[PDB]
């Protein structure tokens, strides 16, 4: 009952594509992790905004890169934790498979 | 554990305006009963429309005409129950004051 996300320790796959460690946490510690590519959090990041224009278009009508993109992956994920709009999304849900 | 909204009794109040009864109950009864007008529907429902059109921009960026009117708060109401984005509303919690 507080939750808390990290994403890191990045590492290449044997496909090629790096790979990151995505932790939630619970503390009041219950932890959940899944491993991701950057192209799992671009689908996310696009299925959030496009689940948001669509609840707002109804309601109206009556190589160190990688550390960018792990911070970005990050960030994003942390945006959500306050917002319960966002929090309490099932892509969201979805997002932790294992 | 499971949401039920209604809208009913619209009465005429002293100062002029119509209030409705709206009824909010919860089974596996828990029910919270609030008095409004017509025109708190409106605001609530342009808090929502705002609220998630924000949301969007900023994921972007990294006289039984009251019968309808009845009608229309209560369905507005119902929309939200199996939209989590909705339900979890900040602003729907607010909306029931007593």
């Amino acid at each position: 009952f507080l939750r808390h996300y990290t994403v890191s320790d990045p590492r290449t796959h044997p496909k090629g594509y790096t790979e990151y460690k995505v932790t939630a946490q619970f503390i009041s510690v219950k932890e959940v992790v899944v491993w991701k590519r950057y192209s799992d959090f671009r689908k996310l990041h696009g299925d959030l905004a496009y689940t948001h224009r669509n609840l707002f278009r109804r309601l109206e009508e009556f190589a160190s890169v990688i550390e960018e993109r792990r911070k970005g992956a990050e960030d994003l994920l942390r945006f959500t934790v306050h917002i319960p709009a966002l929090n309490n999304s099932p892509q969201l849900k979805e997002f932790f498979r294992g």
